[PDB]
């Protein structure tokens, strides 16, 4: 009953094929079925296509929009900051207030460095772990996504998963299965003091959603501590979504370097690296680890981020978002439970994902066994119901403050009905 | 007669020492004398400190603000775009119009990919040159700045100029002197078909300002063409500053991959890579060279960039900016010419820099011979005159549209008077 990609979108779609590689500026955007819809504007829980169709947004730009689109509070803060100019080339005030608030939640007494993307952030964290330890090796886990830079575009043979990445760079990155304590202990017994740092997502969000095993978390902290390797918690997604204290507070764990992003920018380009004074002091202009950026601590990003965190402390964002995701899971379960089809749903607060054909998903290997065809059809049916979920089973479904009342009702009805349609396909 | 860093700035300065490494979020910001001033807001040609002092901005965030601060046209475009939401997670309309306009000026019939910083942009261009050719080596020039990523944090022994950068990565980058035809031809005769690409700034902006020799430019195009290596013109600064067609149109040259940034974002986080369909088609989701980004083609950046380019085509920005820089050069020359002090001033349109103690600066080595102490004192005196120039002699002085009338008068008077003071110091 809804046509997300209409004739206006069709025109733009054929038109951008000549302007951008693959027709888009980011891979995941091209997978939308039957073809990408173009957005005219966004507000609250909705995206509005150039043709006019209104769509409930369960993607939220893949994490940043926990407050929904064009949040009134953040909008007003940004409007006010805008009247003061948006770029200075020197220190501003908002960056100071945001740093203090962020550090108060993720690394009290530590320091922070603001960058412009999660990619720049994890890239900076890695260079920092190498500079601090004097080691080269970085350990990452299969299924974890850390951005668009050489060091993390690697898989176990360490070989490049993208072209243009020298074999020499790829060899310096190790890879083992997520949640695999056995393998984790083995790789450390195999490389020991040559490992500079261990980067990991406390909760995987780029291979569907996958919660961590308590033993995996404990092993990570213990092994990095005993070997001298820095534990890098990539909280670009988990930061400020799993509560104000993020993954560290949620799972009661500690990281040496905390990578932040998306939510802390209020919807504007952002990335950040936080750590103790001992580690952070290595960054230029204080130490030898280089990091610079024309847009670092961009005034508008700072202002939007501060307002966003302010809203997270004053509004029932976490409860509302948790309830929305819970309601979606219950709706999907109510329909699927009336079948003989195996499946599983992983959910951590406001982030979740459905996996068809398997009863358990505790790692990327299992996540990859899920029925892709079923999911893709589900994605398409949902759009036809006016609901937008990631076009890929390996992405995640995110809920936010606006997912309540009518918007939630539409999403829930859409999910029930889309499942039934796909089930009877 | 002006105190840029007052008591409000002093408080913030001591306060941020505990929040950020070196007290700032980007190295160059810490060099401001006697210590960094904090900005409350910016408008037109001015920056306003938290204490209140108004300062003429000859830094302009180091390039992006060719239209000055809070340009009315760009402001209104951004306000309107803001009301439509600032982040979608799917394609928007502004990105399409900006891509078409940019490509029409720098690579007709080609493609483009929007990223979030110049660093991400040059990093993407390099990975693209390596993926396209299947080669590893990248040639850069001494004094050129390409961002905060491993591959370009290198110098000739290729060794790392920053900590945390593996020797293996650094060895894959070659470095020779800027404008040195002899050395350029030699390195190609030494590495030949192993070179994936040659990255260079058509006009150096991060070792003072240094124009290119016509022979250097010709050799670059010829050698890359004959060896199969891609010529990567880093126009993050030159793009849209040296005319709408940038360096290519200004010097009548051609690059395989054009790196863009700063101005194309209208003051918001941005970066871009442009090239022919043959090369660009390698980027994901079309090809194997990976590049993704949550904020790629950010709606506000797109809207601000489009409005900015629109202003560049409709307003006398280039003539006004050229005249301002010319007036500053004449004022500095009028004072210095009445002395027996050797010096030289390099200027290309709206970008320039003064070099004391040397009669010529055609490369970074010479630029490094300039009197740093004189410059630093000049920087401080200027601030005391209410004018802001880079605190480092290796940075550049940029002029923009607002540099006219009273603002220009203040800058010119400040320069004359600051020179005299330093000369009599
Ligand atoms: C030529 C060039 N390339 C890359 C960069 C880095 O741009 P960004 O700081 O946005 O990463 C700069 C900024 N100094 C630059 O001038
Ligand atoms: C955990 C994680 N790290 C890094 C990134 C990349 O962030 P960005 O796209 O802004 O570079 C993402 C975004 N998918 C992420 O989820
Ligand atoms: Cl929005
Ligand atoms: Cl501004």
């Amino acid at each position: 009953d809804v046509l997300a990609s209409g004739e206006k979108s069709r025109m733009l779609f054929e038109r951008t094929k000549e302007l951008f590689p693959g027709g888009v500026n980011s891979p995941v955007r091209a997978a939308v079925k039957p073809y990408p819809f173009y957005v005219k504007r966004g507000e609250g829980a909705y995206l509005y296509t150039v043709d006019g169709a209104r769509i409930v947004d369960l993607v939220l730009a893949y994490g940043p929009l926990i407050l929904g689109h064009k949040h009134p509070r953040v909008l007003e803060a940004v409007e006010e900051a805008l009247a003061r100019g948006w770029l200075y080339g020197a220190p501003g005030e908002a960056e100071v207030l945001l740093a203090e608030k962020i550090l108060g939640y993720v690394k009290r007494g530590g320091m922070i460095r603001f960058v412009n993307s999660g990619t720049e952030a994890t890239m900076t964290a890695i260079r920092l772990a190498r500079g601090y330890t004097g080691r080269d090796l970085i350990l990452k886990f299969d299924g974890c996504y850390h951005g668009s830079h050489d060091a993390v575009l690697v898989a176990a043979g360490g070989v490049p998963t993208s072209a243009g990445v020298p074999e020499a760079v790829a060899r310096l990155t190790l890879v083992t299965p997520y949640n695999d304590v056995e393998a984790l202990e083995r790789v450390f017994a195999e490389y020991g003091d040559r490992i500079a740092g261990v980067i990991v997502e406390p909760v995987i969000a780029n291979a569907g959603v996958i919660p961590p095993r308590r033993e995996f978390l404990a092993a990570l902290q213990r092994l990095s501590r005993e070997s001298g390797a820095l534990l890098i918690l990539d909280e670009v997604v988990t930061g400020f979504r799993l509560g104000l204290e993020g993954a560290q507070g949620y799972f009661n764990i500690e990281g040496d370097i905390i990578v932040l992003g998306k939510i802390i920018g209020g919807g504007f380009p952002v990335g950040a690296v936080a750590g103790s004074r001992e580690v952070m002091s290595l960054l230029t202009p204080q130490g030898k680890v280089f990091n610079a950026g024309t847009f670092n601590a961009h005034p508008i990003t700072m202002a939007a981020g501060l307002a966003t965190l302010k809203a997270l402390e004053e509004e029932p964002v976490y409860s509302v978002s948790r309830e929305a995701a819970k309601a979606l899971e219950e709706a999907a379960s109510e329909v699927l439970d009336r079948t003989g089809l195996p499946y599983t749903i992983n959910r951590v607060e406001s982030m979740m994902q459905l996996f068809i054909g398997v009863e358990e998903v505790s790692n990327a290997a299992q996540a990859r066994k899920a029925d892709k065809k079923f999911y893709v059809k589900l994605h398409e049916e949902m759009l036809r119901r006016g609901v937008f979920i990631a076009p890929s089973n390996l992405e995640a479904v995110f809920t936010g403050l606006p997912h309540q009342g009518e918007a939630l009702e539409i999403a829930v009805e859409g999910l029930r009905s889309s499942l039934k349609t796909v089930l009877g396909s």
